[PDB]
């Protein structure tokens, strides 16, 4: 029902992209890709087409993906019983091997192949490859005490130079968030915190975080709570109040934007081509976070 | 009235651009710019924004402009009485100096400045600069006899290499169609034939020719005559029948597409952002000419 | 017991490497890595140190790995019952996903990490990444009739240029042999045939094929059958007689050396640092195949 | 009468050029070109040959030209009556358009074509092209009060990098002194002040200012007043005493040499090949200004 | 007595250099340097200044030097008695060592140091260094029988690429004519034949051969015999008639010009700055040889 | 008797080279070459093969050579009687010419030719060529008074950049230690002090100094005095006690290692392939000097 669209309306949608093309040309955009945007075929195919879009505009997308539920599925099919502290599964060496094998050997593969239907762009990588980035073991807090939950950590250091060589070669890196610690022992890294760490280290112009909601509600569930733009100051003050589902997506945006990334975006991964809408439209389809 | 546009319609307009972004990324597009698209301020400002659009997509636009009516105006303000053979003004050395001074020193200037509101892109050039291209004197036919009408000719040879150096540097060349002959004497070149010559020599992916009409009508004025796509074979057979206004715009498309340019486009310069519409929409806003 | 080695013997071992350093400097060496050389920790750690050796000589190693037994293990742990035609497991879409996930997400990972203890060298890749190479479905012969056994094939075409860009950047590619067909459907490729295909396409100076035996015996099990050098002519004539374990390793050497690779080597992966011995010693530790 | 020149005299003239070739090789020389050196055909043809000379020595000439009298002529032929404050014509938007069209579209054109008889060297440019330099509106002083005289100003900022890219490509820039202000409105810039501004910004080794006199007389009209070398200190003290014709040519030399340009030269544009004489002869044909 | 030279005469000498600067810019000139031009201090210092001149014009000089008499002197001071067949000294391994040590270690050194007073330009080389060129043993004819006279030969092959790398780096190669044969045994090469061989292999624009005479006399000693220009056809026919001193200098010019070198020049090394005179003056100071 | 070497011993010798290959890959090694390592043919041929070894590992060797005894021999064959102050021969301009001619024109030549049997690597150079380094006249102390002994000095400044261009081009520089002072007058430089000066200026990873002894004895002639590793602190304190033969070799190591060179090595030039042994074996064959 878009043949029926008069040509002067198509003209104005295209033209409205100009200031965003100009702000992003030759710049890197880190895209955290997860949620339904990763399970419905229409949404995924469109997300892949959009990484190609950016690349065919001379924009440099970097995709960081998660895959928590597919790990648990494979761990269940292998009969690997988990140990849990608080709400956390302990990542034994056995669980890491499965997580790595699932993230890198299955979930990364499907994205690379989708993107590569448009051309020779996607390349899968972890922190292990060429020592592109390292991890540092992180503990969590259960009942306000810090606790070890196995081979889990945060991005420690990033080989910024070698990373930017990959995208100057015209490649879209699909990053599975696994990385060696300083002793060579590979950890699993939360894909949200990692996308923010990669955004900051690569000097990204934008960090996009796909989620399964319209945007951020300041006082959920009040419908009026929805905000389209917000700065780090007010947002950090709202943080110890939001739903548990958005605390990590917000902490990532805070860390990124304060880390120098001009804007981070919490966008609706249920919207087809949500990437194109947030980047090339003034209104967008999510919450834009800036510093202030 | 485009805030009112639902976000999923904006999504589909943007997404439909993908296969054209991919076909044009890193490619040169020669755009012949004339007609009303050059006299109404809204249209011109939009045409300038569109050259910047292409450039901010990693596309390489080259603008060839005419300016026949502004020359006649200046010739009238200078009281330079013309001599006419057939319907042709003889281009004396005096008329060339005015034509060059008007084309290069006024009409080219306004475009360069418009485009350059978006950034350091436009550079004005003639065939004289760096010997970028030469001319060869052409005669016309009045009553079926070939006749001399002064310092007028066709593009003879083009410095393809130096031309492509200019656009690899990220510059949009605004070409005033004046060029030296083999003896150094500068001629004026019809901007339509020149755009086709520059398209062919630069290996352009598309030649766009802005005119003041919807597209080509095969049996004007029959409304049903309008065609959106047509090949060189059928088109060359329609040529000794169309209106006098479109014979040059068609001959250029023939010469270009047969010269290897994959497609030439006769598009409506009265449509705002007509460049964006023909390039990034499947339907377009003109007639597409291919070989066949 | 090598402190006890007199310094003039260490001198002569080192010096004897000179003509091989000279023949290989700046050249690519494809190394097919499998067998025990991939299951005993001492052998694997030494194999990793040797890829670093080559790289620290300005030699360009490319590692192609298999992993048949680890796939069958994982298929067993997942309870995926196989279908068999002849001695062949049918590779359903389900088996491919496991094979890819095991080859790329586990077996490739361990090598990359081993090599990367020496520095930022190893990068895992499949034919899917950047469309580095494609596959073409192959059938097998059961009882002399050609038979379909699922998503299995041969290397079809190789992106030679992009491959050599990777190693000019100083990277050691660890190749998991999975590749998309012309329709995008990923197949599993026998690592032996693939190493020979990659050798030929990259213009490799040598193809090394690690196996679990001293070398090739012409009339096994006669101890006198062992040959240290042999040409394609005599070897192709010996082929329909050897043990079933060596027919693929020999066919690969034939295809490579006839494909222009100056020499292919069937070397003993049970010998620690077997790579260093075959490359930098005149005698070697395997069978050298040349054309003749 | 130069066949009659003995070969050992030709030898010594050539040899005396050596220390100046060495001081200028690979260096930029800004040449302000005006006066009779621009109206007599022998002088102009020789000036063009000399820009080619420099370029065929690996020297990088940059030509800044004026053209005040040709503007007034065209303004008279168009019947554009001027408004005058003091001795200054007000530069209305109409006068700017004529000035730009004359400077860029006629006077620049003739030089480019002359130079280009020797090869593909000359390219005409203004501050508008690629935003190569901007202007800032300047007022003048009539009777010691500062007064607005329209769209006239000084060079504000220069795109040093893009300028030096042009001459590293082997091109001789012919600069028409028109430039946009910070709002995009194009002004006309006095060619003398502009040549000094371009000299300083490009790190020029020398600024040559062609005039219609032997050199600078310190107490004109005393014949003994002529000086061949002088420093900024003494010269700035002589400035509020010289003829009105030389105050701008001197202020330019002061601004340049104090701006870091090692020497500025006021040379006689009535001398054929005056450029060659001042640059490659110890004596020169003008006044050399240094710092002190 | 050149202060007394009016400035308009200095102008015309300089200007007359233009077409030769243009023909030689970026081109290599092989200069065979010998005779008195190598023994009188004024002449040598001027010859060195002239190599710097060429280099400071973006011209690429290559100097090939001889030194026959200084070898005989050193052989006499060492008491090495010679053996002679015909008029030829047999070049024993002992004589080669002296010749190499004199040519490379003394005569080359003085030139390099002279040239390098003007800057970091000269570098001494033989065919031994980087295998820049090889030799092939040549026999001579005594009484019409070909005879061995030791380690003497002709330039066999030249590393054109590595040679042109040296001059693109901005270096003036001072070539001592010694080169290894295919077995590594170094021979001495006649500097005249070698300069012609280096001219041909480097694609030189000109070969200059300094001698101790005005130019070539066709029927010496007739004063009218002197010719300023001559082609290979007529010259080869004059060859079995000239003085013994010029047969090698002519054979070199023939071999070079027929080898594709546009012109070879036999110029008077007794004229100060003879290089500058022949290159940058229309008349020259020698005989110019062209093909015809 | 090295065929008899079991393959697993050859394996371990090769493998033990890995950490040294890694520490030296892409790094420059200055090698001072003198003593018997320069007079016995087996040792010299092996030393040449070893420079090729380094180069075929992507290591950048730079050879500094002496040749004191061959100078005295030639001075004797020429009957040039010397003048002596203390134990020092005065270097008259005559002696310099012989020294330069011997060092550069004979001793350098033989090494270049030896090395070049392995490929196009060696190039002979002095400080005179391209002004690669200068000298400063040095006086010596006879009976504790500083005394002039002619044209002798120390390396003053080094053209680090142009030097490293030579080795990035893949060339092994054979350096004859002669260099011009600031006035252009060439001096002879002690090859030991020069190797240390070149090591420091090029940022060398190691300086190797070949001598005619096992290593450094701290209290010669006590056999127990031999040390395999020692730091600058203890070594400088041992210096005013060692044999006269090693004071210069030690002072060079001190100056180098304190100059930032990570380690200097005094190795036994009587050991065949002593370079390979000290570099690629943990034990070495000399004394390693580090800072401490
Ligand atoms: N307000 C929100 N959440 N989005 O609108 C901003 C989108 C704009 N294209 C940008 O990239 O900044
Ligand atoms: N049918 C016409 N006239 N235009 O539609 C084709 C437009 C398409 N973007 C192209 O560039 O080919
Ligand atoms: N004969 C056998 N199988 N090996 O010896 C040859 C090894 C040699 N380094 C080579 O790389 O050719
Ligand atoms: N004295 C005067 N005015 N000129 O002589 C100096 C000219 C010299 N070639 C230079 O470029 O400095
Ligand atoms: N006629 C003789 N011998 N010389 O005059 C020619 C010189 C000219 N510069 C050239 O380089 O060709
Ligand atoms: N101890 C001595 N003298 N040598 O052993 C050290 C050698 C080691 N390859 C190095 O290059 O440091």
């Amino acid at each position: 029902r878009i043949e029926a669209l008069p040509t002067h309306i198509k003209a104005q949608v295209l033209a409205e992209a100009l200031p965003w093309l100009k702000q992003l040309h030759g710049k890197v955009v880190v895209v955290k890709y997860g949620g339904n945007a990763m399970t419905d075929d229409t949404l995924r195919r469109a997300f892949a087409a959009d990484m190609a879009f950016l690349r065919n505009c001379g924009i440099h997308p970097v995709v960081v993906h998660g895959g928590g539920p597919q790990i648990t599925a494979m761990l269940r099919r292998l009969g690997i019983e988990g140990d849990f502290k608080g709400g956390f599964r302990v990542t034994t060496p056995e669980v890491l091997d499965v997580a790595r094998m699932v993230l890198f050997g299955q979930v990364g593969r499907e994205l690379v192949n989708l993107i590569n239907a448009h051309g020779p762009y996607a390349v899968g990588i972890t922190g292990e490859d060429a020592q592109l980035f390292t991890a540092v073991r992180r503990s969590v807090t259960v009942d306000g005490v810090a606790t070890d939950i196995g081979l889990v950590g945060d991005v420690d250091q990033v080989n910024t130079a070698a990373m930017l060589d990959l995208v100057a070669a015209g490649r879209i890196p699909v990053v599975s968030t696994l990385a060696p610690d300083a002793d060579g022992v590979v950890h699993n890294i939360n894909a949200d915190t990692a996308a923010a760490a990669v955004a900051e280290a690569l000097g990204a112009e934008k960090l996009l975080m796909l989620t399964d909601i319209d945007g951020l509600y300041t006082r959920w569930p009040d419908r009026d709570s929805l905000v389209s733009e917000i700065d780090t100051g007010t947002l950090a003050q709202l943080l110890p109040t939001l739903e548990s589902g958005m605390v990590p997506k917000v902490e990532a945006c805070l860390r990124a934007v304060i880390g120098g990334v001009p804007s981070a975006h919490i966008i609706d991964g249920r919207v087809t081509h949500c990437v194109l809408v947030e980047l090339f439209t003034d209104a967008g389809t999510g919450t834009k976070v800036v510093r202030g």
